């Protein structure tokens, strides 16, 4: 594992190059995760080893939500949504990649979206988890937003190892976005919209599939998952993630 | 005058920095460079004092410039979107903080998408027969500007390469709309500029029938049939003094 921090058109990026004629898969968390919240569980899983073994894999940390990351200065101008996509190109130039396979949850699907919309090209597919397309303690903040010995580990990780001013302005960026502007202009790759049942983000993911092509876009309403399909149910996800690739010409 | 190639998120782009509080950024139209397009104007006499008081940057698009190597075959040239991304490098290669903006149809389109995306960044644009919607070499050109030019069709084909005109017309042509209505839209001054009886009237005015009226103007030259710069640089001189002062600089 090689971890490496890149100079990109609006400051650097934590990115974690992990894994072994095909694509790279770049991986955007959400508001309040880093790349260890949020994927470390769903890449380790077994079910997953295959990939891990047959493909390459980027996290990327947006910016100062790494691990231990100093705070941004006061009144720091923290990247939008959109800014934070035009650093995405600057991540494969700095590896010589030609395209990626996307995998983002929350605000990372948006952010790869426009990517994605801006840069179609470097982009072969995308996995969309919790898209939307449109006085309380961070914890609790975080926790609100995506739903147990899971509940309190969130909780533990947000305060001890993340940074409070970082996460509040990734935050604040996330809830002043713009609509993204799709109508069934839209994806030129295929696309894996996955939402749980009884979930907070099931309209709002069900209001992006309307906007794309069903021919290459396929939905997935996990029953019993109600939150982040990676911590309910990472095996069948894991299996998902499979069957999609598959179907672009790669071996899982 | 210093020039400089400027390596940005989507390969070099050619720069002309040239002056002495923000910085006027140049991007202009498709068949032209900097030199075509805004020299006439930054030239003239009664933008001395502009030149004076300001510092200067030209840029020209992926291969227009001067001398440009020809793409390697099959290049994907940088759509209109991803032109955009790149200039913020350009700032961040000088210590920039805001730019006024200064575009010409594909220009100010571009620097339009720039405003939209990093508006923290722009002061203020002056859009030349923007368009916000969607044969031998020096024909193309002419017809989209116009409907002596010589001077123009003689600097296409002896200065510049025509291959790389190709690409970046080819990729004007497939530019998506705006995403821009009036209360989604710009959030700075811009100052909108068409001839009467010009290829792109109706064009600029939907633009600006999109845009915010209380820091928007629009300009409708009375006898310009083609670039405001080439007929009536005077005329446009003027607008540019005042556009400026409005915002707090004095030209
Ligand atoms: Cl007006």
């Amino acid at each position: 594992v090689q971890e490496q921090d890149i100079e990109t058109l609006h400051g650097s990026v934590h990115v974690t190059l992990c894994g072994t004629n095909r694509p790279v898969i770049l991986t955007y968390h959400d508001i309040g995760m880093n790349h260890k919240t949020c994927y470390n569980p769903l890449f380790n899983y077994e079910d997953m080893q295959e990939i891990t073994q047959h493909f390459a894999v980027c996290h990327v940390d947006a910016p100062g939500q790494q691990d231990g990351a100093a705070s941004f200065p006061a009144g720091y101008m923290y990247p939008s949504m959109d800014q934070l996509a035009e650093m995405l190109p600057g991540v494969l130039q700095q590896f010589g990649l030609k395209s990626i396979i996307g995998m983002g949850t929350g605000a990372g699907a948006y952010i790869l979206t426009r990517f994605a919309l801006n840069n179609p090209e470097m982009v072969e597919g995308l996995v969309l988890i919790n898209v939307n397309p449109c006085t309380q303690a961070l914890p609790d903040m975080v926790v609100s937003h995506l739903f147990v010995e899971v509940v309190h580990t969130y909780r533990q990780h947000i305060v001890n190892d993340m940074n409070p001013g970082n996460l509040h302005l990734f935050i604040n960026a996330y809830n002043s976005r713009r609509d993204l502007e799709i109508e069934r202009v839209t994806l030129q790759c295929p696309a894996l919209l996955v939402v749980g049942d009884s979930s907070p983000a099931v309209d709002a993911v069900v209001e992006c599939n309307s906007k794309l092509d069903p021919t290459k876009t396929t939905l997935l309403k996990m029953a019993d998952c109600g939150g982040l399909p990676q911590i309910s149910q990472p095996a069948k996800l894991a299996e998902a993630f499979k069957y999609f690739v598959q179907g672009m010409g790669y071996m899982p």
